[PDB]
């Protein structure tokens, strides 16, 4: 009886996708032919387990489509997973993919209730609902890690729907009934609540990884052991073991990402806390590329650009801003990154085999320690303690 | 056969003394005459249940006493709790009480195994051992909260002793001894590292305070509601409900409070998170204070100037700093503080009498709510959403 779109295929658009496709007609909508034509074939167009083996061996009612009347319509949900993040020049929060569903759908299918998945400035639904004169939007935060989107999705933290309705409390179901995890703790809030409610905890884990990466930084300068100190600090349960590995910097969670992001947007964010992660990751990233130049390296070699392992963000990736620094000092960098295909990055030449890497460097920085450098261990640099994310 | 002397008799001081003094000779040595007579009447100078009723109660092995000589005289160990925090003049760490009781147990009884459980700086340990030439002091944070003291130390979280070391692990049985919780994690590291776990866990607590401090603030300025977001922030286990009741600001921690403590000690400390509590802490005085002179209040009653319930501290109490800024408006402050003797604070009237206070003031502004103020609650100013810490 039910038919839910999905509008933007990236890890989070598959995710909600795939868990409601178990029992639920679903159509994914895209503007890339070619992710859709592999989806169609049941390729998974990103890199995630579940999500390859469910569209692969699981029996779902999916599809997905560049054909935007076929897709939203009789659409009773509209989930919008397009992307949205501050733009890198202009500092703004970008919002324009999510804007233009919204009002294709207004266009198309009026009807359709239409759950943001993608995150939103806090204010957005509230105010959209108002310039456009429409009713039919909800926000619903997304707390999903990529590479585990649909694991995140099959066990939820918590499930938050901007709304406190019928209509709501239907969409909610649906979440939970395509979900393994039993007794999903559920909470129904307005819109503005729901968006604040992804800020802060955004704010929140990035502020967590900031701190244990100053921690981090404190004991190397002071001839400290990391480990035993964060072992001490953890064992206070109000702190607790987790999420605390330290790195060359933390990046994403739609954060303001330096001070001229945080001031273009000031006032939509808690203002010190923002100022806090922005300065200790800045700090971090200046400690770190410090401590690799005072081994005098000739040639630094980076051993890949993407953060988390599986991953295809560069963009959000420390590592860049640790090459941007040793290389201001004159000093050359090379690249090892298979998902690559550029032969030069910022116009240092990207390596493609591992063994030439391990030859021609002779520091080489990896944020997590790697099984393939186990034999170069000596001239690895890294940061990573308990190899965890 | 084991004596250990306490060098100082705050809650630090006699939540330790109580505990191994189940099984061993404590001494308690305080240069208070009036505190120790006390102590040897098996009367409490403090507010603790456990410390009341163990004294009173349960059959210990101490006394107290202001005579040094007899006090260090054949212990094995001296426990140092005397008072140590940065000076409110001089911004300085001060940790002259510790100095002292070191030069005195060298010169007195150089045998004795000297353990600092008062808040030290990072290096101050090893600095000192070598200042003097001498080699038994060893650091052991103490992480227990007021009012709970001997409580956290019958059930505390983990043991941390800054050596490692047969003398070192000597202690931590002691300690696990009196306790009533089983399987304490126990922790041997260099005594650097020891000061480094008590900085580094205090600075995390009062970034989490200050982190929810924000999300309130925020959430009053835009209309929302503070507890709805909260509970679905803290649906992440990564980010847990516990540690998390909005209040006036924190206070204490033995961490730098405002940017000149912080600059006076940079260096000592992890920079950018201190400087990313203390100025949230501004902000959030900021913004209550702001919000309580929008009421446009005539007379403005501030309900307690202790910070927690049954404490004793003023010092570090948040409440301070919001009647600064409404007296710096000229707006007429009253006070009901019943530990207070004094008939004016800052030139405020104490008011004595709790319905008096109730009637002069059209805005009565508390850390926490209460009970006895469930009849004006109508006039009351409070943040506290869960009733806790
Ligand atoms: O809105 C989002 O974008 C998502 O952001 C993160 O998901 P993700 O960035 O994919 O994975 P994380 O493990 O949280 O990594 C976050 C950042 O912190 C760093 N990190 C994380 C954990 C750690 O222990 N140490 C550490 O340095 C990572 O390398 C990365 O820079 C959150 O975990 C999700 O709940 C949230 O939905
Ligand atoms: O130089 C930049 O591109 C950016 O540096 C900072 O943004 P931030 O995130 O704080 O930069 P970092 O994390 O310290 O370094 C990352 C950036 O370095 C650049 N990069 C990367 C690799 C490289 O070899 N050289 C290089 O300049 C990339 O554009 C990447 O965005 C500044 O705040 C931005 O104004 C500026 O756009
Ligand atoms: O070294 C210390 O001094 C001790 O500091 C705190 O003990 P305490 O200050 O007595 O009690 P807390 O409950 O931690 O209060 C800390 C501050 O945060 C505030 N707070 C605490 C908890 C909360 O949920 N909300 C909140 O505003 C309190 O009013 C106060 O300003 C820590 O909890 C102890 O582990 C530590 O040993
Ligand atoms: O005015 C001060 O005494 C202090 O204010 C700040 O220290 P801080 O902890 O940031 O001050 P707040 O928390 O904002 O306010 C607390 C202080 O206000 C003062 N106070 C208290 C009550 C009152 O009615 N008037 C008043 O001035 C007390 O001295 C108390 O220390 C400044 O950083 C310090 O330089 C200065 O010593």
């Amino acid at each position: 009886f039910m038919k839910i779109t999905i509008s933007g295929t990236g890890y989070v658009g598959l995710s909600n996708g795939v868990l409601i496709a178990q029992n639920h007609e679903v159509v994914a909508l895209d503007i890339v032919q070619a992710k859709v034509d592999m989806l169609n074939q049941k390729i998974s167009p990103i890199v995630d387990k579940e999500i390859q083996e469910y569209l692969a061996e699981k029996p779902l009612n999916f599809r997905a489509t560049t054909d935007k009347h076929d897709a939203y319509r009789n659409a009773d949900y509209v989930i919008i997973a397009t992307p949205t993040d501050y733009d890198p020049k202009t500092n703004y929060f970008n919002t324009s993919t999510v804007e233009a569903v919204i009002r294709d759908v207004t266009e198309i299918n009026p009807n359709a209730v239409m759950i943001i998945k993608s995150t939103i400035p806090v204010g957005f639904t509230r105010d959209i609902k108002e310039r456009l004169g429409i009713d039919n939007v909800i926000f619903s935060p997304e707390f999903l890690r990529e590479g585990r989107a649909l694991y995140d999705n099959l066990h939820p933290s918590r499930i938050v729907i901007g709304e406190r309705s019928a209509r709501a409390e239907r969409f909610a179901d649906l979440l939970k009934e395509g979900a393994i995890k039993q007794d999903i703790p559920t909470l129904f809030t307005d819109s503005t609540e729901a968006e604040a409610i992804k800020l802060f905890a955004n704010t929140y884990l990035a502020l967590r990884v900031a701190y244990f990466n100053e921690l981090d930084s404190y004991a190397e300068s002071q001839g400290l052991n990391s480990k035993q100190i964060i072992e001490g600090v953890c064992l206070d349960p109000r702190i607790g073991n987790h999420y605390n590995n330290p790195s060359f910097g933390y990046g994403g969670y739609c954060l303001p990402k330096d001070t001229k992001q945080l001031l273009a947007n000031y006032e939509s964010v808690p203002n010190n806390i923002i100022a806090a992660i922005v300065d200790a990751n800045r700090t971090r990233k200046d400690f770190i590329a410090d401590s690799i130049l005072a081994r005098k390296p000739k040639v630094v070699g980076v051993y890949r650009l993407i953060m988390k392992s599986g991953s295809d963000n560069f963009r959000a990736s420390s590592i860049q801003g640790i090459m941007k620094r040793i290389k201001a000092k004159g000093i050359p960098v090379i690249i090892y990154e298979p998902v690559m295909q550029e032969d030069e990055f910022f116009n240092s030449r990207v390596v493609r085999d591992l063994n030439a890497f391990k030859q021609e460097a002779d520091v080489i920085i990896s944020n997590r320690m790697a099984e393939e450098l186990a034999d170069v261990a000596d001239k690895v640099y890294t940061r990573d303690l308990f190899g965890n994310d």
